[PDB]
Protein backbone atom coordinates (compact mmCIF):
# COMPACT_ATOMS: atom_id res chain seq x y z
CA UNK A 1 0.00 0.00 0.00
CA UNK A 2 1.59 3.09 -1.23
CA UNK A 3 0.12 6.64 -0.10
CA UNK A 4 1.02 9.71 -1.63
CA UNK A 5 -0.36 13.13 0.00
CA UNK A 6 -0.62 15.81 -2.60
CA UNK A 7 -1.11 19.20 -2.12
CA UNK A 8 0.36 23.02 -2.02
CA UNK A 9 2.12 24.79 1.10
CA UNK A 10 0.13 24.78 4.45
CA UNK A 11 -2.54 22.04 2.97
CA UNK A 12 -1.77 20.02 6.22
CA UNK A 13 0.11 17.23 4.61
CA UNK A 14 2.80 16.68 7.73
CA UNK A 15 -0.41 16.57 9.86
CA UNK A 16 -2.46 14.35 7.73
CA UNK A 17 0.11 11.92 7.02
CA UNK A 18 1.03 11.78 10.40
CA UNK A 19 -2.11 10.92 11.83
CA UNK A 20 -2.36 8.28 8.71
CA UNK A 21 0.51 6.66 9.85
CA UNK A 22 -0.59 6.37 13.87
CA UNK A 23 -3.60 4.22 12.02
CA UNK A 24 -1.68 2.11 10.03
CA UNK A 25 1.69 2.06 11.11
CA UNK A 26 3.89 3.27 7.87
CA UNK A 27 6.76 5.24 7.61
CA UNK A 28 6.71 9.10 6.27
CA UNK A 29 8.34 10.04 3.54
CA UNK A 30 9.26 13.72 4.41
CA UNK A 31 11.73 15.60 2.78
CA UNK A 32 12.79 17.37 5.93
CA UNK A 33 12.90 21.33 5.77
CA UNK A 34 15.45 21.74 8.42
CA UNK A 35 18.55 19.37 6.51
CA UNK A 36 17.71 21.45 2.87
CA UNK A 37 20.90 24.00 3.03
CA UNK A 38 19.43 25.85 0.64
CA UNK A 39 16.12 27.69 2.12
CA UNK A 40 16.77 29.77 4.98
CA UNK A 41 18.32 32.44 2.02
CA UNK A 42 15.42 30.46 -0.56
CA UNK A 43 12.94 33.09 -0.10
CA UNK A 44 14.63 36.07 0.91
CA UNK A 45 15.77 36.42 -2.85
CA UNK A 46 13.98 34.39 -5.07
CA UNK A 47 15.70 34.41 -8.57
CA UNK A 48 19.44 33.88 -7.20
CA UNK A 49 18.33 30.87 -5.08
CA UNK A 50 15.02 28.97 -6.91
CA UNK A 51 17.07 27.16 -9.62
CA UNK A 52 19.72 25.48 -7.44
CA UNK A 53 17.16 25.17 -4.83
CA UNK A 54 14.69 22.44 -7.27
CA UNK A 55 17.71 20.90 -8.36
CA UNK A 56 18.64 20.22 -4.84
CA UNK A 57 14.97 18.71 -4.76
CA UNK A 58 14.82 16.29 -7.39
CA UNK A 59 18.12 14.94 -6.05
CA UNK A 60 16.85 14.51 -2.17
CA UNK A 61 13.25 12.86 -3.52
CA UNK A 62 15.58 10.73 -6.19
CA UNK A 63 17.46 9.28 -3.62
CA UNK A 64 14.39 8.95 -0.96
CA UNK A 65 12.89 6.33 -3.76
CA UNK A 66 16.59 4.47 -3.82
CA UNK A 67 14.39 3.43 0.06
CA UNK A 68 11.09 3.39 -0.74
CA UNK A 69 10.94 0.74 -3.03
CA UNK A 70 11.97 -1.78 -0.51
CA UNK A 71 9.12 -1.41 1.56
CA UNK A 72 5.32 -2.43 0.79
CA UNK A 73 4.16 0.02 2.53
CA UNK A 74 4.89 3.24 2.82
CA UNK A 75 3.06 7.60 3.22
CA UNK A 76 4.71 10.05 1.01
CA UNK A 77 4.46 13.57 2.17
CA UNK A 78 4.85 15.49 -1.15
CA UNK A 79 5.94 13.07 -4.26
CA UNK A 80 8.35 13.90 -6.97
CA UNK A 81 5.34 14.53 -9.09
CA UNK A 82 5.22 18.20 -7.52
CA UNK A 83 8.27 18.86 -7.71
CA UNK A 84 7.74 20.39 -11.43
CA UNK A 85 4.73 22.31 -10.13
CA UNK A 86 7.48 24.59 -7.83
CA UNK A 87 9.60 25.56 -11.02
CA UNK A 88 6.96 25.96 -13.30
CA UNK A 89 4.92 28.82 -10.39
CA UNK A 90 8.62 30.33 -10.46
CA UNK A 91 8.71 30.59 -14.29
CA UNK A 92 5.07 32.10 -14.96
CA UNK A 93 6.29 34.63 -11.88
CA UNK A 94 9.73 35.47 -14.12
CA UNK A 95 11.78 34.37 -11.13
CA UNK A 96 13.25 32.06 -13.38
CA UNK A 97 14.05 32.61 -17.53
CA UNK A 98 13.23 30.21 -20.20
CA UNK A 99 16.66 28.85 -20.65
CA UNK A 100 16.81 27.97 -16.88
CA UNK A 101 13.29 26.30 -16.92
CA UNK A 102 14.30 24.52 -20.61
CA UNK A 103 16.85 22.77 -18.73
CA UNK A 104 15.23 21.98 -15.85
CA UNK A 105 12.22 20.52 -17.64
CA UNK A 106 14.73 18.80 -20.41
CA UNK A 107 16.54 17.61 -17.35
CA UNK A 108 13.52 16.27 -15.50
CA UNK A 109 12.46 14.07 -18.01
CA UNK A 110 15.56 12.65 -19.43
CA UNK A 111 17.85 12.79 -16.55
CA UNK A 112 15.10 12.01 -13.56
CA UNK A 113 12.50 10.15 -14.51
CA UNK A 114 6.63 5.59 -8.37
CA UNK A 115 3.28 3.52 -8.41
CA UNK A 116 1.12 5.00 -6.07
CA UNK A 117 -1.93 2.92 -4.94
CA UNK A 118 -3.99 6.88 -4.10
CA UNK A 119 -2.92 10.09 -4.48
CA UNK A 120 -4.66 12.23 -1.48
CA UNK A 121 -5.16 15.61 -2.91
CA UNK A 122 -5.75 18.20 -0.06
CA UNK A 123 -7.83 20.43 -1.73
CA UNK A 124 -7.22 23.71 -0.30
CA UNK A 125 -8.18 27.59 -0.70
CA UNK A 126 -5.06 30.00 -0.56
CA UNK A 127 -6.23 32.07 2.52
CA UNK A 128 -6.37 28.52 4.83
CA UNK A 129 -2.80 28.07 3.55
CA UNK A 130 -1.68 31.33 4.01
CA UNK A 131 -3.08 30.96 7.50
CA UNK A 132 -1.86 27.46 8.52
CA UNK A 133 1.51 28.78 7.49
CA UNK A 134 1.15 31.49 9.95
CA UNK A 135 0.23 29.05 12.71
CA UNK A 136 2.10 26.12 11.77
CA UNK A 137 4.84 26.82 8.73
CA UNK A 138 8.17 28.02 9.52
CA UNK A 139 9.59 31.60 9.82
CA UNK A 140 11.50 31.65 5.82
CA UNK A 141 8.04 31.01 4.76
CA UNK A 142 6.37 34.34 6.24
CA UNK A 143 9.28 35.82 4.05
CA UNK A 144 7.62 36.19 0.24
CA UNK A 145 4.67 37.74 -0.46
CA UNK A 146 1.08 36.24 -0.81
CA UNK A 147 0.87 36.69 -4.90
CA UNK A 148 3.61 33.84 -4.95
CA UNK A 149 1.05 31.20 -2.59
CA UNK A 150 -2.04 32.27 -5.20
CA UNK A 151 -0.28 31.41 -8.47
CA UNK A 152 0.99 27.87 -6.18
CA UNK A 153 -2.07 27.17 -5.28
CA UNK A 154 -3.53 27.44 -8.99
CA UNK A 155 -0.83 25.66 -10.03
CA UNK A 156 -2.10 22.64 -8.15
CA UNK A 157 -5.63 22.97 -9.45
CA UNK A 158 -4.28 22.39 -12.77
CA UNK A 159 -2.08 19.64 -12.20
CA UNK A 160 -4.80 17.85 -10.64
CA UNK A 161 -6.86 18.90 -13.27
CA UNK A 162 -4.33 17.98 -16.27
CA UNK A 163 -3.61 15.00 -14.23
CA UNK A 164 -7.00 13.80 -13.07
CA UNK A 165 -7.20 10.91 -15.32
CA UNK A 166 -3.78 9.35 -14.91
CA UNK A 167 -2.89 8.79 -11.12
CA UNK A 168 -5.16 7.22 -9.19
CA UNK A 169 -6.52 10.50 -7.21
CA UNK A 170 -8.88 11.01 -4.04
CA UNK A 171 -9.73 14.64 -3.23
CA UNK A 172 -10.24 15.45 0.35
CA UNK A 173 -11.73 18.84 1.40
CA UNK A 174 -8.83 20.29 3.33
CA UNK A 175 -10.95 22.90 4.93
CA UNK A 176 -12.67 20.31 7.38
CA UNK A 177 -11.49 19.37 10.12
CA UNK A 178 -8.61 16.81 10.77
CA UNK A 179 -10.29 14.33 12.31
CA UNK A 180 -12.77 14.29 9.59
CA UNK A 181 -10.31 14.30 6.72
CA UNK A 182 -8.63 11.62 8.54
CA UNK A 183 -12.07 9.61 8.75
CA UNK A 184 -12.55 10.31 4.52
CA UNK A 185 -8.82 8.89 4.48
CA UNK A 186 -9.54 5.81 6.32
CA UNK A 187 -12.77 5.03 4.52
CA UNK A 188 -11.39 5.25 1.04
CA UNK A 189 -7.97 2.97 2.10
CA UNK A 190 -10.29 0.55 3.86
CA UNK A 191 -12.08 -0.01 0.17
CA UNK A 192 -9.15 -0.47 -1.29
CA UNK B 1 33.82 -1.01 -29.94
CA UNK B 2 33.15 1.90 -27.63
CA UNK B 3 36.44 4.66 -27.96
CA UNK B 4 36.18 7.32 -25.11
CA UNK B 5 38.51 10.34 -25.74
CA UNK B 6 39.65 12.07 -23.04
CA UNK B 7 41.46 15.30 -21.59
CA UNK B 8 41.56 18.96 -20.89
CA UNK B 9 40.27 21.80 -23.17
CA UNK B 10 42.39 22.35 -26.37
CA UNK B 11 44.11 18.60 -26.02
CA UNK B 12 42.33 17.61 -29.19
CA UNK B 13 39.74 15.58 -29.16
CA UNK B 14 37.39 16.78 -31.93
CA UNK B 15 41.00 17.04 -34.17
CA UNK B 16 41.67 12.75 -32.59
CA UNK B 17 38.13 11.84 -32.32
CA UNK B 18 37.43 12.99 -36.14
CA UNK B 19 40.26 11.31 -37.82
CA UNK B 20 39.83 8.01 -35.78
CA UNK B 21 35.62 8.37 -37.41
CA UNK B 22 37.19 8.79 -40.89
CA UNK B 23 39.56 5.76 -40.63
CA UNK B 24 36.92 3.72 -38.88
CA UNK B 25 33.53 4.83 -40.08
CA UNK B 26 32.06 5.37 -36.22
CA UNK B 27 29.74 8.16 -35.80
CA UNK B 28 31.39 10.90 -32.85
CA UNK B 29 29.24 11.75 -29.47
CA UNK B 30 30.02 15.39 -29.54
CA UNK B 31 27.88 17.85 -26.87
CA UNK B 32 28.09 20.67 -29.42
CA UNK B 33 29.40 23.83 -28.09
CA UNK B 34 27.11 25.71 -29.86
CA UNK B 35 23.56 24.50 -28.91
CA UNK B 36 24.65 25.04 -25.64
CA UNK B 37 22.81 28.45 -24.59
CA UNK B 38 24.81 29.01 -21.57
CA UNK B 39 28.27 28.64 -23.16
CA UNK B 40 27.94 32.51 -24.63
CA UNK B 41 28.18 34.01 -20.87
CA UNK B 42 29.53 31.46 -19.28
CA UNK B 43 33.20 32.33 -19.02
CA UNK B 44 32.39 36.36 -18.74
CA UNK B 45 31.15 35.51 -14.69
CA UNK B 46 31.50 32.01 -13.16
CA UNK B 47 30.67 32.39 -10.05
CA UNK B 48 26.84 33.24 -11.42
CA UNK B 49 26.53 30.79 -14.59
CA UNK B 50 29.11 27.63 -13.88
CA UNK B 51 26.17 25.69 -11.57
CA UNK B 52 23.72 25.90 -13.80
CA UNK B 53 26.33 25.20 -16.73
CA UNK B 54 27.33 22.17 -15.51
CA UNK B 55 23.80 20.94 -14.93
CA UNK B 56 22.99 21.43 -18.15
CA UNK B 57 26.14 18.82 -19.38
CA UNK B 58 24.87 16.24 -17.10
CA UNK B 59 21.60 16.58 -18.89
CA UNK B 60 23.06 16.86 -22.33
CA UNK B 61 25.94 13.95 -21.23
CA UNK B 62 22.74 11.82 -20.52
CA UNK B 63 20.53 12.15 -23.30
CA UNK B 64 23.13 11.59 -25.47
CA UNK B 65 23.89 8.51 -23.94
CA UNK B 66 19.98 7.09 -24.39
CA UNK B 67 21.29 6.52 -28.07
CA UNK B 68 24.46 1.17 -30.93
CA UNK B 69 27.65 -0.90 -31.63
CA UNK B 70 30.66 1.31 -32.57
CA UNK B 71 31.22 5.11 -31.26
CA UNK B 72 33.81 7.75 -30.36
CA UNK B 73 33.04 9.60 -27.70
CA UNK B 74 34.42 13.33 -27.50
CA UNK B 75 34.48 13.46 -23.67
CA UNK B 76 32.71 11.56 -21.42
CA UNK B 77 30.52 11.83 -18.40
CA UNK B 78 33.48 10.94 -16.19
CA UNK B 79 34.74 14.38 -17.29
CA UNK B 80 32.39 16.60 -16.46
CA UNK B 81 32.59 16.23 -12.48
CA UNK B 82 36.32 17.22 -13.14
CA UNK B 83 34.69 20.83 -14.41
CA UNK B 84 32.95 20.86 -11.21
CA UNK B 85 36.02 20.47 -8.98
CA UNK B 86 38.29 23.09 -10.77
CA UNK B 87 35.46 25.84 -9.82
CA UNK B 88 35.52 25.07 -6.38
CA UNK B 89 38.75 24.66 -6.02
CA UNK B 90 38.28 27.91 -7.08
CA UNK B 91 36.45 29.06 -4.95
CA UNK B 92 33.82 29.66 -7.76
CA UNK B 93 31.27 27.34 -6.06
CA UNK B 94 30.62 27.25 -2.54
CA UNK B 95 30.84 23.99 -0.66
CA UNK B 96 27.00 23.39 -0.58
CA UNK B 97 26.88 24.04 -4.45
CA UNK B 98 29.48 21.34 -4.73
CA UNK B 99 28.10 18.88 -2.67
CA UNK B 100 24.64 19.24 -4.32
CA UNK B 101 26.12 17.90 -7.71
CA UNK B 102 28.20 15.65 -6.43
CA UNK B 103 25.47 14.32 -4.21
CA UNK B 104 23.56 14.90 -7.47
CA UNK B 105 26.17 13.15 -10.38
CA UNK B 106 25.98 9.65 -7.86
CA UNK B 107 22.19 9.00 -6.85
CA UNK B 108 20.48 10.99 -9.64
CA UNK B 109 23.11 10.75 -13.03
CA UNK B 110 25.08 7.40 -12.70
CA UNK B 111 28.64 3.38 -19.89
CA UNK B 112 31.29 0.48 -20.63
CA UNK B 113 34.30 1.57 -23.00
CA UNK B 114 36.84 -0.54 -24.70
CA UNK B 115 39.41 2.22 -24.50
CA UNK B 116 39.17 5.87 -22.96
CA UNK B 117 42.37 7.57 -24.62
CA UNK B 118 43.93 10.24 -22.82
CA UNK B 119 45.19 13.12 -24.77
CA UNK B 120 47.82 14.11 -22.75
CA UNK B 121 49.15 17.43 -23.11
CA UNK B 122 51.03 20.40 -21.25
CA UNK B 123 48.74 24.00 -20.29
CA UNK B 124 51.27 25.83 -22.67
CA UNK B 125 50.25 23.63 -26.19
CA UNK B 126 46.35 23.59 -25.13
CA UNK B 127 46.12 27.14 -24.60
CA UNK B 128 47.73 28.13 -27.86
CA UNK B 129 45.29 25.26 -29.79
CA UNK B 130 42.98 26.70 -27.62
CA UNK B 131 44.02 30.61 -29.41
CA UNK B 132 44.16 29.27 -32.77
CA UNK B 133 41.73 26.32 -32.52
CA UNK B 134 38.96 26.62 -29.74
CA UNK B 135 36.20 30.04 -30.08
CA UNK B 136 36.05 33.77 -28.74
CA UNK B 137 34.19 32.92 -25.16
CA UNK B 138 37.27 30.44 -24.11
CA UNK B 139 39.76 33.43 -24.69
CA UNK B 140 37.62 35.40 -21.90
CA UNK B 141 38.62 33.79 -18.59
CA UNK B 142 42.25 34.46 -16.98
CA UNK B 143 44.88 30.75 -17.73
CA UNK B 144 45.03 30.07 -14.10
CA UNK B 145 41.77 28.28 -15.03
CA UNK B 146 43.61 26.22 -17.61
CA UNK B 147 46.42 25.23 -15.60
CA UNK B 148 43.91 24.07 -12.81
CA UNK B 149 41.65 21.92 -15.04
CA UNK B 150 44.62 20.27 -16.72
CA UNK B 151 46.19 19.67 -13.24
CA UNK B 152 42.57 17.95 -11.97
CA UNK B 153 42.74 15.89 -15.45
CA UNK B 154 45.93 14.41 -14.80
CA UNK B 155 44.97 13.60 -11.07
CA UNK B 156 41.77 12.41 -11.90
CA UNK B 157 44.19 9.69 -14.65
CA UNK B 158 46.16 9.37 -11.62
CA UNK B 159 43.48 8.16 -9.54
CA UNK B 160 41.67 6.38 -12.09
CA UNK B 161 44.27 4.73 -13.77
CA UNK B 162 43.41 0.82 -12.83
CA UNK B 163 39.56 1.32 -13.12
CA UNK B 164 39.45 2.32 -16.55
CA UNK B 165 41.11 0.91 -19.80
CA UNK B 166 42.79 4.39 -20.67
CA UNK B 167 45.60 4.51 -23.09
CA UNK B 168 47.75 7.34 -22.55
CA UNK B 169 48.54 9.75 -25.81
CA UNK B 170 51.48 12.21 -26.10
CA UNK B 171 48.91 14.93 -27.36
CA UNK B 172 52.33 16.96 -27.66
CA UNK B 173 52.80 14.78 -31.08
CA UNK B 174 52.06 15.91 -34.35
CA UNK B 175 48.32 14.57 -35.47
CA UNK B 176 49.79 12.17 -38.07
CA UNK B 177 51.45 10.23 -35.65
CA UNK B 178 48.77 10.47 -32.86
CA UNK B 179 46.67 8.75 -35.25
CA UNK B 180 49.23 6.31 -36.11
CA UNK B 181 49.64 5.60 -32.59
CA UNK B 182 45.73 5.54 -31.95
CA UNK B 183 44.95 2.92 -34.88
CA UNK B 184 47.65 0.76 -33.77
CA UNK B 185 46.20 0.00 -30.50
CA UNK B 186 42.97 -0.05 -31.93
CA UNK B 187 43.95 -2.62 -34.09
CA UNK B 188 45.49 -4.81 -31.69
CA UNK B 189 41.95 -4.98 -29.36
CA UNK B 190 39.82 -5.27 -32.67
N1 LIG C 1 9.75 21.51 -5.07
C1 LIG C 1 9.69 22.19 -3.93
C2 LIG C 1 9.27 21.57 -2.77
C3 LIG C 1 9.20 22.29 -1.58
N2 LIG C 1 9.57 23.66 -1.55
C4 LIG C 1 9.49 24.40 -0.27
C5 LIG C 1 8.08 24.93 -0.26
C6 LIG C 1 7.70 24.88 1.21
O1 LIG C 1 7.82 26.20 1.77
C7 LIG C 1 8.73 23.95 1.86
C8 LIG C 1 8.06 22.75 2.58
O2 LIG C 1 6.96 22.24 1.83
P1 LIG C 1 5.51 21.92 2.51
O3 LIG C 1 5.26 23.07 3.62
O4 LIG C 1 4.42 21.82 1.52
O5 LIG C 1 5.63 20.56 3.36
O6 LIG C 1 9.55 23.45 0.80
C9 LIG C 1 10.00 24.29 -2.74
O7 LIG C 1 10.33 25.48 -2.76
N3 LIG C 1 10.06 23.55 -3.93
N1 LIG D 1 31.66 19.80 -17.86
C1 LIG D 1 32.00 20.71 -18.75
C2 LIG D 1 32.23 20.36 -20.08
C3 LIG D 1 32.59 21.34 -21.01
N2 LIG D 1 32.72 22.69 -20.60
C4 LIG D 1 33.11 23.73 -21.58
C5 LIG D 1 34.62 23.84 -21.46
C6 LIG D 1 35.11 23.96 -22.88
O1 LIG D 1 35.56 25.30 -23.11
C7 LIG D 1 33.89 23.69 -23.76
C8 LIG D 1 34.17 22.67 -24.90
O2 LIG D 1 34.99 21.57 -24.47
P1 LIG D 1 36.26 21.02 -25.32
O3 LIG D 1 36.79 22.26 -26.27
O4 LIG D 1 37.30 20.46 -24.43
O5 LIG D 1 35.76 19.92 -26.38
O6 LIG D 1 32.86 23.20 -22.88
C9 LIG D 1 32.49 23.04 -19.24
O7 LIG D 1 32.58 24.20 -18.83
N3 LIG D 1 32.13 22.04 -18.33
MG1 LIG E 1 5.03 19.61 5.03
MG1 LIG F 1 36.04 19.57 -28.35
Amino acid sequence: MKIAIFGTVGAGKSTISAEISKKLGYEIFKEPVEENPYFEQYYKDLKKTVFKMQIYMLTARSKQLKQAKNLENIIFDRTLLEDPIFMKVNYDLNNVDQTDYNTYIDFYNNVVLLSFDIVIYLRVSTKTAISRIKKRGRSEELLIGEEYWETLNKNYEEFYKQNVYDFPFFVVDAELDVKTQIELIMNKLNSI
